[PDB]
Order: C-alpha cells, then sequence, then structure tokens
C-alpha cells in the first residue's frame, strides 16, 4: 500500500494528548489517548453503573446501537500504575484516521474516580505489542498492519507545546510514516532491547556537566501515554536534590523565579545527547520568587518485567518527534518543530 493517514490530537495543558476514533455502525465517537506503554483498546461501556462518576462524565459505548457489533463477553481487567479498569471484551469496527479495522476492545464497566474523573479523554488505544496485551488480544496496529495498507509498518508522534489564545495544532500521530513538516533533520534510530515493548537502552542521565545517574546503563520506555518523564524513586530523588527541587504531596517544585536558572537534563540514547533545558521541563506559570512551579518529572517505580525503567513521556516527546518502527524494531528521534 501507500497510505500514511494522520489523526489530529488535542493538547489539554501539556498533560493530556488525545484524538478521535469511531466505533461501530454508525460510528460512535470517543476521545482516546494513544499509548505506546499499553496494548489494549478500551472505552467506557453503557453497562457501566452510574455509581461510577467517571461513567457519568464520559461518553459510553452502546453495543445495541451498532449493527457491526459482535458479542464476546469475556472478562477483562487492565492493570496500571494508578490502578485498574475492568469490563468485558467486545468486537466492532473501529475507524482511526482513514483506516477502518475490526477490533476486539474492552467495554469498561468499572472506572475509578481517581484518576479517570480528571481525564479529558474517554478511553485508551494501546499502541504496544501483543506480548503485553491482556487476554493476548490482537492490538490495533497489528490488525492495521494486517490490512497491507500502510506505506510503511511504522507510526509516529508529535506533541506540541500548549498555546493559550491560539489555535496551534495540539498534536498529531501518523499511521504509516512521519510528517516532515514537524521534524527537522534526519531520524536517529535506536533498536529495541527486545520485541514486545517500546523500550531502548539508555547509557546515562546528566544534570548539566556531571553524569549524575544511570552511569552503567538503565532502561527507557518511550511512553506516549506518560505526561511527565519518570524514573525510579532512587534516581529521581538524586535528580531532584541536584536540581535543588522540593517535593510536595503531588509534584516536585522549585521557586518560579529560579526555574530558568536550572541546569539542563540530558539523556544519553544511542550515543547521542538528548538535552532538555529548564524551559522544556518546568511549568513556568509565573516568575515570582514567592510562588512554586511544577517540574514535569516525577518518580514512578515500574515493577518487573517492564521495570525498573525510566519513562520518556510528553515532556520528552514535546522536543523530539518520535517514530515507532515495527518492521525494524526501532525508535527514531528527530528534533520537533
Ligand atoms: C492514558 C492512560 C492512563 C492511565 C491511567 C491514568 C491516566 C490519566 C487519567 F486517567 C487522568 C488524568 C491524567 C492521566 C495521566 O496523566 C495520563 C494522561 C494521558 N496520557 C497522555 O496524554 O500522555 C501524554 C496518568 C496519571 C498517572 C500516571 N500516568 C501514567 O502512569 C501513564 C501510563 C500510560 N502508559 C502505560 C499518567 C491515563
Ligand atoms: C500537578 C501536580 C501533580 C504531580 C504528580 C502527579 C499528578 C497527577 C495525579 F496525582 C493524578 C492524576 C494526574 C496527575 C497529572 O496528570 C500528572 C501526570 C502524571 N505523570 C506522569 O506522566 O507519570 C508517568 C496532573 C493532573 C493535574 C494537571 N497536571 C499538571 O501537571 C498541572 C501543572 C500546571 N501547573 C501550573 C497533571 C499531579
Ligand atoms: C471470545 O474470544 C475468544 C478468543 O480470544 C473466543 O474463543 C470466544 O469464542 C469468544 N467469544 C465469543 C462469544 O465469540
Amino acid at each position: 500500500g501507500n497510505t500514511t493517514s494522520s489523526v489530529i490530537l488535542t493538547n489539554y495543558m501539556d498533560t493530556q494528548y488525545y484524538g478521535e476514533i469511531g466505533i461501530g455502525t454508525p460510528p460512535q465517537t470517543f476521545k482516546v489517548v494513544f499509548d505506546t506503554g499499553s496494548s489494549n483498546v478500551w472505552v467506557p461501556s453503557s453497562k457501566c453503573s452510574r455509581l461510577y462518576t467517571a461513567c457519568v462524565y464520559h461518553k459510553l459505548f452502546d453495543a445495541s446501537d451498532s449493527s457491526s457489533y459482535k458479542h464476546n463477553g469475556t472478562e477483562l481487567t487492565l492493570r496500571y500504575s494508578t490502578g485498574t479498569v475492568s469490563g468485558f471484551l467486545s468486537q466492532d469496527i473501529i475507524t482511526v484516521g482513514g483506516i477502518t479495522v475490526t477490533q476486539m476492545f474492552g467495554e469498561v464497566t468499572e472506572m475509578p474516580a481517581l484518576p479517570f474523573m480528571l481525564a479529558e479523554f474517554d478511553g485508551v488505544v494501546g499502541m504496544g505489542f501483543i506480548e503485553q496485551a491482556i487476554g493476548r488480544v490482537t492490538p490495533i496496529f497489528d490488525n492495521i498492519i494486517s490490512q497491507g495498507v500502510l506505506k510503511e509498518d511504522v507510526f509516529s508522534f508529535y506533541y506540541n507545546r500548549d498555546s493559550e489564545n491560539s489555535q496551534s495544532l495540539g498534536g498529531q500521530i501518523v499511521l504509516g510514516g512521519s510528517d516532515p513538516q514537524h521534524y527537522e533533520g534526519n531520524f536517529h534510530y535506536i533498536n529495541l532491547i527486545k520485541t514486545g515493548v517500546w523500550q531502548i537502552q539508555m547509557k546515562g542521565v546528566s544534570v548539566g556537566s556531571s553524569t549524575l545517574l544511570c552511569e552503567d546503563g538503565c532502561l527507557a520506555l518511550v511512553d506516549t501515554g506518560a505526561s511527565y518523564i519518570s524514573g525510579s524513586t532512587s534516581s529521581i530523588e538524586k535528580l531532584m536534590e541536584a536540581l535543588g527541587a522540593k517535593k510536595r504531596l503531588f509534584d516536585y517544585v522549585v521557586k518560579c523565579n529560579e526555574g530558568p536558572t536550572l541546569p539542563d537534563i540530558s539523556f544519553h540514547l544511542g550515543g547521542k545527547e538528548y538535552t532538555l533545558t529548564s524551559a522544556d521541563y518546568v511549568f513556568q506559570e509565573s516568575y515570582s520568587s514567592k510562588k512554586l512551579c511544577t517540574l514535569a518529572i516525577h518518580a514512578m517505580d515500574i515493577p518487573p518485567p517492564t521495570g525498573p525503567t525510566w519513562a520518556l513521556g510528553a515532556t520528552f516527546i514535546r522536543k523530539f518527534y518520535t517514530e515507532f518502527d515495527r518492521r525494524n524494531n526501532r525508535i527514531g528521534f528527530a528534533l520537533a518543530r
């Protein structure tokens, strides 16, 4: 084939990037996050009790309104860092961009308020490998590859910086290739450690001059569903001490006036230095010395087998356009524009 279709993404406050998919005949519409760190598709179900307030606030799939719906009913539970959604498997036609596929997805009947009552999106489209798929369900990019329509068996991500009072493009994913209008120069490609997870070798993490962390190598999950960069608690505690940042209940903060003076943070991937300046990783709402500003970095201890591992999320992808290569099992990086 020769198709390279794209999906416009919305940017809610640099922490939630979501686009649209359509499920069923006629299509039912859902805002969903495209997540390279999970491998299942799920949307809230009409059979979800209104006791769950998330199911009152979000859009629900109604199986009985779709002629292309096909019942399965097998129970499904999805484990995340924050917790758990639960429900049953269903099958229907799913449209994403110009591509339509028959997909097995989860109809979710238990959505906890923490965190989904803070989600501007409805569900998740997992972009990982079948090795991580609960129920061993075939992931959606697998079925898309099966259609022989993509120009190349790749997909790529662009996350823009949030613009207030402007209609700037929030984000864009491309199925089948990459958009040169949103990256300059050529891709630098880094092979996966193993098929089954969008994870690469990392050789060091620098706070300015000194290689403070990960000197003998660590892991880096490239996670399009992660809002912040994350590392192990041990690493992040050392990183924040070097930055002079204080911890609150939720976030790591610095005084807003001191933000731009913070040293760069460099991730050593594929023998190249991927640097994020304080202008890249600090939510700079003000410059007042009597106000604290959030860093887009926090600790998340990911358990075996995927972890311990860093997660390069939106904080990282905002600066580096990312191409996920299924055919050659690699990840490409190029400076975002
Ligand atoms: C998208 C999947 C997901 C899972 C769990 C929680 C959330 C979530 C939420 F439900 C409400 C608000 C915020 C969030 C997140 O911040 C992610 C937003 C969507 N992703 C995105 O746009 O990325 C650029 C999560 C809050 C807890 C920590 N976290 C994760 O662990 C992400 C895991 C996804 N990869 C497996 C982010 C999202
Ligand atoms: C804003 C403080 C904070 C710190 C850490 C986590 C969270 C948090 C949460 F506890 C539950 C759900 C969602 C979130 C966040 O989405 C952070 C993303 C999770 N990190 C990640 O990617 O892990 C892998 C926040 C929810 C409120 C808005 N937000 C901000 O960052 C607001 C900062 C702007 N200040 C001006 C995200 C919030
Ligand atoms: C549900 O899926 C499994 C395969 O993953 C299949 O064996 C079973 O028959 C399906 N259920 C229905 C009702 O088709």
